[PDB]
């Protein structure tokens, strides 16, 4: 039980045990809270983000408490920020579905981990919040194999500045409804076109989306009515889900309340 | 057979309308047979969108801008509204080109043939003395062959904002237009130069919007703290940076058309 009244804290209360991987905006590390904790600190690379504009939004995300979602402990206020969050011992789901354990989940499991995650999404759904970059690498699994979502919220606060634009791509392409690639409606409705990719980021065990297929290509493709087939070992209750997520009416996109309670059905059928 | 040169002012009974090539915000386009013969495309412009006066003044300037990467401009008719009479380009807009079946199919080296030929041609309005003011892949023109041109040049000078233009939204697109040119109506041979590392951003992305992800005002923004766009897919660093230095902050820092022109050049004989 995270201690209620510890939100922002010192940058001395963590001492950094083990470096679990650097990405484009931050570095995430296991780390010990106050001699007896154990948690994971993300730290932000300077210039990444505004202590106000982060601490203003991370006050919201914050009360999003639920089973599904990464727990978001404290912060500290230093420059550059961290983030504080409980611990998942085995990492990214992407990376879990590579690795010689995941790679060996039944298609029931995969079912229940996207379950999962589509309870997760729809309370957010619920509480009126948006993820902007829901995909398999920012699903986090625990040493029981629970799926928890993180991230959620973070692409919003991570500023555009000449520091950042050295790291690439803010969005994949490859997950990203096309109308928030181009009008940047990003929307809950944007949220479940990105969870039907991440559907079959599950069902093919972390296969790159679209493959052989370039970033314009997919753009346009889309554009036409192309959606990515049904791969092998893919049933077809899990393909129809993914077809209604990525409909390209946003309002003709199903509900996160109805994505869950169909992925369910379709766990006990299997 | 070449357009004759002493044909300017046309009637509107030279002109036979054959099909519609679309809609606008300030005026239509179509494919047309001028006097029984000739094969020429025919922008009506939408009524008010364009006095006759100060057009046929603007339009004595631009028919002289006369070279083989800029679509040449045959003849005006002078009735409400006005008629503008170029030559035909058979593949549309770069920008539509780009999104094609045959157009995303091109590889990277016609990619850089198609910024060169754009950089020629304005090297030479920079040459002329001239400004496009409204510079993009929707502005460049195909012809069956594959030789791009620049369209439009200065036509946005000419558009009137009154009434009845401010009902079709808005006149330049933020995200090609330079900040000087936003913020203070600073239209230069300079703030196109910004808009065409723009277009060079269109290009090897086939057309994708630029600043993928971002509002009008995201964009501003984060232009004045030193962002700009990210080196895409399938892009070279040598493209990547010609579009680096057009996206310079200060005018007088963005290279030439001329300069431009050259290292492209130079880029696409090394691919
Ligand atoms: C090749 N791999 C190497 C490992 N890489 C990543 C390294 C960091 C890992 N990682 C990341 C996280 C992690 C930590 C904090 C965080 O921040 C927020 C959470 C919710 C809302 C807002 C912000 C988000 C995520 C993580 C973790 N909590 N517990 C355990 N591991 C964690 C996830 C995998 C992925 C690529
Ligand atoms: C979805 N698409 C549908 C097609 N839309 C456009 C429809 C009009 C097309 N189009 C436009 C032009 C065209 C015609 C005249 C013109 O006027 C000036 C030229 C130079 C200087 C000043 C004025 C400018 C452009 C065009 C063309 N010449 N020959 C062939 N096609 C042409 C370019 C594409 C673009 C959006």
């Amino acid at each position: 039980p995270w201690e209620k009244d510890a939100w922002e804290i010192p940058r001395e209360s963590l001492k950094l045990e083990k470096k679990l991987g650097a990405g484009q905006f931050g570095e995430v590390w296991m780390a010990t809270y106050n001699k007896h904790t154990k948690v994971a600190v993300k730290t932000m690379k300077p210039g990444s983000m505004s202590v106000e504009a982060f601490l203003a939004e991370a006050n919201v995300m914050k009360t999003l408490q639920h089973d599904k979602l990464v727990k978001l402990h404290a912060v500290v206020t230093k420059e550059p920020i961290y983030i504080i969050t409980e611990f998942m011992a085995k990492g990214s789901l992407l990376d879990f579905l590579k690795s010689d354990e995941g790679s060996k989940q039944p298609l029931p499991k995969l079912i229940d981990f996207s379950a999962q995650i589509a309870e997760g999404m729809a309370f957010i759904e619920q509480r009126n919040y948006i993820h902007r970059d829901l995909r398999a690498a920012n699903i986090l699994v625990s040493a029981s194999l629970v799926c928890k979502i993180a991230d959620f919220g973070l692409a919003r606060v991570i500023e555009d500045n000449e520091y950042t634009a050295r790291e690439g791509a803010k969005f994949p392409i490859k997950w990203t409804a096309p109308e928030a690639i181009n009008f940047g409606s990003f929307t809950i409705k944007s949220d479940v076109w990105s969870f039907g990719i991440l559907l079959m980021e599950i069902v093919t065990y972390g296969r790159i989306p679209y493959p052989g297929m370039s970033n314009p290509e997919v753009i346009r493709a889309l554009e036409r009515g192309y959606r990515m087939p049904r791969p092998e070992n893919c049933p077809e209750e899990l393909y129809n889900i993914m077809m209604r997520c990525w409909k390209n009416r946003p309002e003709e996109r199903p509900t996160f309340e109805y994505i869950q309670s169909v992925l369910d059905d379709f766990y006990t059928a299997t």
